[PDB]
DNA sequence: CCTGGCG
DNA sequence: CGCGCAGG
């Protein structure tokens, strides 16, 4: 009895719908789909997209029309819903969804982009201290927790093809790399690395200078769990293949109880 | 129906 | 490049 769980940051479902986005949605079957930067309200969407006959769908859109975004579909319904950290400022761009699925914690989390600015960045940070903060606060309380979404940050060297002209640009700033090491160092595995540790393993590729077509990216979508979870996940891969987005969708998949 | 934020 | 958004 596996559990399969996709992260996705979309990029605009409304395009990603354009694009082919259920007719795979339905091929590939996971029990929890998990969705980034939505840049949607959920009255925006046609009810094809709201109304996925197998799932019940969450949306947590900003309060800045079709500007970020998270969304969730799941076949067995969490027993309830969280929304927002405590802090209006992170909680208000729909970045957040925290799901119980008694059992574990799915943390869906689109985390900011600081490639725009020195403040936008920061808020970067201190939206992972808050992030940190609150899922120690979960896993301090026993409960197991999987987070996905877009870190919007490669860890090491290794999770991007140009490390070295990237030192100085948000998502591979030691400033941002840092904090993942706390993360980790905190009691979280990298569940992709537990299986794949070559290079070249990518989860995003910029749209201009057509990188993708030539695997010239980063990993920036993770999925995690707590070393207590190390254990019941069988593996961690990326979907590659799947089109339609600069992200790509990324698979994880867990266990029974 | 084009065209001119953030990522 | 791509998404969406607003507003001529």
């Amino acid at each position: 009895a596996v559990l399969k769980i996709i992260s996705w940051n979309v990029n605009g479902l409304r395009a990603v719908h354009r694009k082919g986005f259920l007719k795979w949605f339905m091929e590939e079957k996971p029990d929890i789909l998990c969705l980034q930067e939505i840049k949607a309200a959920p009255e925006q969407l046609p009810r094809k997209l709201r109304h996925v006959e197998g799932y019940r769908s969450f949306f947590t859109p900003a309060e800045r029309k079709g500007y970020s975004g998270v969304a969730m579909y799941t076949k067995v319904p969490p027993s309830s819903l969280r929304e927002g950290f405590g802090v209006e400022r992170f909680d208000t761009e729909g970045r957040i969804q925290i799901a119980d699925f008694d059992d574990f914690l799915l943390y869906n989390i689109y985390f900011p982009n600081g490639k725009m600015s020195e403040e936008r960045l920061k808020y970067k940070l201190e939206f992972y201290d808050a992030f940190l903060e609150d899922v120690n606060r979960e896993r301090d309380s026993g409960r197991n927790v999987i987070i996905c979404g877009n870190f919007n940050t490669a860890h090491r060297e290794i999770d991007l093809a140009r490390p070295k002209e990237n030192s100085n640009v948000s998502g591979f700033l030691p400033v941002e790399r840092a904090w993942i090491d706390k993360f980790i160092e905190n009691g979280y595995v990298d569940t992709f690395r537990m299986f794949n540790s070559d290079p070249g393993q990518y989860t995003w590729w910029s749209y201009r200078t057509r990188a993708r077509e030539r695997n010239v990216g980063w990993r920036l979508d993770y999925f995690f769990v707590n070393e207590e979870f190390k254990g019941k996940v069988k593996r961690s891969w990326i979907l590659s293949d799947v089109m339609g987005s600069d992200h790509c969708p990324i698979g994880l998949e867990i266990e029974l109880l």
